[PDB]
């Protein structure tokens, strides 16, 4: 007994593109590892399917998704492009088949769509953590700077957060038309700055620490809150010893033996550290394997785009799948049940000593941080 | 002229290979952008514009 | 409304300017408690694109 | 020049690249690796010319 997932991805020259991401390398190698992993499904096989597609285009993963349905996969992992996603998630509503996703997409409440789920964290419980952090630096001042258009939106919220309470800011984006943004550094040594907000590409925080080291504005009067987990492929001793105040955020458990050591036998395969959206890879995984194994006998079937054919129990195992509990890689897995989406989820909390980067604190969506005589 | 529903890329895609398998000029697509994403990705793809 | 006019949101560089941000709640349209919010601001300078 | 190239790299690496910094520098093999990287930090700094 076997079954087969399929995934696509988006690359230079599509199909006739070469390297395969580590991405894909994750994907093939946590599906075969958890084959390996012999507490998983003794009678049934689980295979999978990997497409490549070219950067944006909707078309090529739709007729990628239509040869995944015309062999029938029983599970379908999401593109990168919002523009894919509409469409697959179109399709996937409507026969009756689920749309896993990973990225953050506009999801309109007017466009009442059901089959799917997200990976990915709720923006206003990030801005809220963050809201909990500079209420814990009790800050009156600070200035926004983002590096997409993006971030406003997926940041909002703490742009509302100005009204309960009340903290001067200033608002201006990294420039994506160069590899520079030193003018404006030079701005911002003339603004008078100290408490800035970061939100950027991995590659950008790069860029941000290659300039900052440069422009002189590495110093210990600086305070600085930095979005993505990705600090892990940068480096640090040319950094830490400055004195600088700083921040880092963290999802993950790294503080578990098991997956650090999944992280350990990882760092052989292509700084040699697994990558947070492999990290999202596995856990995806290891939720549709859960709710794949609670459920009983199914009718695996091919079906097709054209016509209208549905998946019958497409919406009994959407109910295996948005009402799951899972303990994943970064920890509990839960979901708004009125969206079926996971809009709760943990924070760890880190810091910088001149020893290294250290966790400081936590967070929740709950409640937050913690850390006989004579006179 | 196709009269669709909101919200649906799909439907829109459905009856846009239909005008293509008709062959039109002048393409004049719905208001959900989501939807005609891929409206202009066949019509990038398949060398005619889109308004 | 925000990439609508994020160069208006980032207006102040040019301009000794500060302003208030209100997204209006699409729950509903009853904004009398957003109203008297607006109230307790009691400001007479505003912009204002809906529907 | 060897050991001054180590004082640039550790205030480099201490931060110390600061323009509360005002530098006197005596050796005449200033030049000699990239000062450029220690340009944009914005110090105050004097060298000597022969």
């Amino acid at each position: 007994h076997v079954i087969r997932i399929g995934g696509i991805f988006e690359y230079a020259d599509g199909p006739n593109a070469q390297v395969m991401n580590a991405e894909e390398h994750a994907f093939r190698f946590s599906a075969n590892i958890i084959n390996r992993n012999r507490t998983l499904l003794p009678n049934t096989t689980l295979t999978y399917d990997i497409q490549r597609i070219h950067f944006h285009d909707s078309f090529e993963a739709t007729k990628k998704a239509c040869d995944q349905l015309a062999l029938g996969v029983v599970a379908i992992f999401g593109p990168s492009q919002g523009s894919t996603t509409n469409a697959v998630q179109s399709i996937c509503n409507a026969l009756e088949v689920p749309h896993i996703q990973l990225r953050w997409k506009h999801h309109p409440l007017d466009n009442k769509d059901t089959f799917y789920v997200n990976l990915y964290p709720d923006y206003a419980s990030l801005s809220h953590a963050i809201l909990d952090l500079v209420q814990s630096l009790k800050w009156r001042s600070a200035t926004v700077v983002y590096d997409d258009s993006t971030g406003l939106i997926r940041l909002q919220e703490l742009i509302m957060a100005p009204s309960r309470y009340n903290i001067r800011l200033k608002i201006r984006q990294l420039p994506i038309d160069s590899d520079d943004s030193r003018p404006l550094l030079k701005e911002m040594k003339r603004g008078r700055e100290f408490r800035i907000i970061f939100d950027c590409s991995h590659t950008m925080a790069a860029q941000i620490l290659k300039q900052a080291m440069a422009m002189g504005m590495m110093t210990e009067y600086y305070h600085f809150i930095f979005t993505t987990l990705d600090l892990y492929a940068l480096d640090l001793e040319p950094y830490r010893y400055s004195g600088v105040n700083l921040t880092g955020f963290r999802i993950l458990n790294v503080d578990n033996p098991h997956v650090s050591a999944i992280v350990e036998k990882w760092s052989m395969e292509r700084d040699g550290v697994m990558m947070t959206d492999a990290a999202l890879l596995y856990d995806a995984v290891h939720i549709v394997s859960v709710t794949y194994q609670r459920a009983p006998q199914m009718t695996v079937n091919s079906l097709q785009c054209h016509r209208h054919k549905a998946w019958r129990f497409g919406g009994r195992f959407m109910n295996f799948i948005k009402e799951a509990q899972w303990e994943g890689l970064t920890g509990r897995i839960v979901f708004n049940k009125t969206s079926g989406l996971r809009t709760d989820f943990d924070l760890d909390i880190i810091s910088l000593k001149e020893d290294g980067l250290e966790k400081v604190g936590v967070w929740s969506p709950a409640d937050g941080l913690n850390i006989n005589r004579s006179l």
